[PDB]
């Protein structure tokens, strides 16, 4: 007699990319008076305050390769 | 006699891109006289207290390849 | 009589990326008067009090590999 | 002429309780063989990897008095 | 001539009670063989991996008295 | 001429209880064998690796008196 039971019971988890928590809180202080002037003129790139969150995975897959051969 | 009874209970998980939380919170203070003049003329890019969340998930594939084979 | 019984209970995760957590509260102080002059002419690149989080994971894949024979 | 314009650009929080985090993960580590046996006959009180979180607020009250008199 | 005109432009915010995150993973370990055999009699009280989060919030109100008189 | 214009720019918070961070891991070693035998027989009180975390906050509150009078 023979008997042929492998079990896979594994768990397998890929979590990739922009996991944690972002807090972006700019101009949160106290003013009396706030004057703010810009004058920008020619090819000028400009971030203010602003939120940039860029997230490129090509990775995080999983892969089972599993082979099973019974000869007799 | 032959019993072939292989068993995948296993569990495959992937999670990838922007997975945490975003808290974006521009200009949240207290000001009792605010003034902004912007004057922009010419090939100017600005970003004032705007998001940009840009995502790319290439990755992130699950793949199982399974041979079963009893020869008797 | 033969019993061929191996199990696999085991758990991998991958976690790849940005995983802590980011607080950025630039100007949460105390003033009375707040004046800002900006005068960019020419080919001029700024950032002011923002963020950018860049996350790239190519990696963070689990793979298995499982070979099961059995010869009679 | 008289103008009368008191502003009230107050900001006031109470953050009252149980704020931080709790992590508890009784029993996270490894054992080849774990028994237990647990024989409790007559008035017993037993806690075993639980968790009681208990919160009492009576304060964290804001309160504003203000008075405005223009006598003339 | 007179102008009356006293502004409240205030922010008043209250967060009172069980403001934190709980994670609670009870037997998260690895085990080969585990057993456990409970025999409870009389007047037993018992917890085991169990959460209790219990919340009492008589305060965290917020009040405003406000009194405004011109007498001319 | 008159002009009464105080201005109330003021930040208050309160942050009252449990603030910090609990960690609480109890068993996350490693042991070949383990065997627990409890026997608990009369009026017995028992904590085994549980977390009691018990917050009273009759404080914690904010309070404003501001009074304003002009007499002509």
């Amino acid at each position: 007699q023979i008997v042929y039971k492998p079990v896979d019971l594994s768990k397998v988890t890929s979590k990739c990319g922009s996991l944690g928590n972002i807090h972006h809180k700019p101009g949160g202080g106290q003013v009396e008076v706030k004057s703010e002037k810009l004058d920008f003129k020619d090819r000028v790139q400009s971030k203010i305050g602003s939120l940039d969150n860029i997230t490129h995975v090509p990775g995080g897959g999983n892969k089972k390769i599993e082979t099973h051969k019974l000869t007799f």
